[PDB]
């Protein structure tokens, strides 16, 4: 078998001439030549069966991405694994090959206003399809946005994705959360489980602000520091927005803070387009009920050059209990979900 960075990467005979792209705690990514379609693809090696969390993330992604088909969403072209559950240790997911991710781009490249506009359009176009399927991504950030050499954008990593559940979204103050800290909506730290569509719109708002300055807008160093970064810019929530927070611990925490005025967007981003800042304000709205939705965001004057609701497709059907399932049972479901790719 072929070896990459002192690790086994057996994807043959169909996929050859491997090249290391990057790594993650939940898998290794390589580029490879597809001998059937005569095109280079991306291959992600995952080894999840010893950890329940790893198994859950693997299954969520495989189930969702096999059901999804959209230009701004990474696809699953093929899945490589052993012919039996007993012999299956690693799973190789074959996906679209892209040049880079938005995290890598923002470290060294200044984006033109036209690039910010086009990237944001593609993010929201992909997000419209995800939300129309009653799915939440829940981990939108620049590293989960892939770009090819012609600036085509694809949303990836559906490991933390869930079916929207607005009726069961309420929770206590400072409830533990898994998704990336800097892109977490304020209500996560106050009274939300992150089971509504508004959670993804906040992350997109954070991504827009980061595209405008090449710096994360709310770089919290720990759980509660994240909320103070958000409030440091948005200012003290209004009486109406506070009255929407019924939980006493969360409400009294906000009430205990000295009054803070809103830092204007034009002071943080003096070179930014005024229409981009108006849309930013609407995505980075404190109250999740008042926060702009994905279809409104697409119809905003900032995206007028691209907006076409007839060319912004939705899922053919909505998508629809993996948290309380043993890793041995999750392995069985992963085997069953990947069966269609076996010869
Ligand atoms: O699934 C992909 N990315 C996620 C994280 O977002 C992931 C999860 C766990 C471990 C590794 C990766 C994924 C990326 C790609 C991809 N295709 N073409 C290029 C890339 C790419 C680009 C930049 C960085 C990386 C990565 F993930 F290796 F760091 C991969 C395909 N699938």
């Amino acid at each position: 078998p072929e070896m990459v960075r002192g690790q086994v990467f057996d994807v043959g005979p169909r996929y050859t001439n491997l090249s290391y792209i990057g790594e993650g705690a939940y898998g290794m990514v390589c580029s490879a030549y597809d001998n059937v379609n005569k095109v280079r693809v991306a291959i992600k090696k995952i080894s999840p069966f010893e950890h329940q969390t790893y198994c859950q993330r693997t299954l969520r992604e495989i189930k969702i991405l096999l059901r999804f088909r959209h230009e701004n969403i990474i696809g699953i072209n093929d899945i490589i694994r052993a012919p039996t559950i007993e012999q299956m240790k690693d799973v190789y997911i074959v996906q679209d090959l892209m040049e880079t991710d938005l995290y890598k781009l923002l470290k060294t490249q200044h984006l033109s206003n036209d690039h910010i506009c086009y990237f944001l359009y593609q993010i929201l176009r992909g997000l419209k399809y995800i939300h129309s399927a009653n799915v939440l991504h829940r981990d939108l950030k620049p590293s989960n946005l892939l770009l090819n050499t012609t600036c085509d954008l694809k949303i990836c990593d559906f490991g933390l994705a869930r079916v929207a559940d607005p009726d069961h979204d309420h929770t206590g103050f400072l409830t533990e959360y898994v998704a990336t800290r800097w892109y977490r909506a304020p209500e996560i730290m106050l009274n939300s489980k992150g089971y509504t569509k508004s959670i993804d719109i906040w992350s997109v708002g954070c991504i827009l602000a980061e595209m405008l300055s090449n710096r994360p807008i709310f770089p919290g160093k720990h759980y509660l520091d994240q909320l103070n970064h958000i409030l440091g810019i948005l200012g003290s929530p209004s009486q109406e927005d506070l009255n929407c927070i019924i939980n006493l611990k969360a409400r009294n925490y906000l009430l205990s803070l000295p009054h803070k005025n809103k830092v204007p967007w034009n002071r943080l981003f003096p070179n930014a387009d005024s229409k981009a800042l108006d849309l930013l304000d609407k995505m980075l709205t404190f109250n999740p009920h008042k926060r702009i939705e994905v279809e409104q965001a697409l119809a905003h004057p900032y995206l007028e050059q691209y907006y076409d609701p007839s060319d912004e497709p939705i899922a053919e059907a909505p998508f629809k209990e993996l948290d309380d399932l043993p890793k041995e049972k999750l392995k069985e479901l992963i085997f069953e979900e990947t069966a269609r790719f076996q010869p």
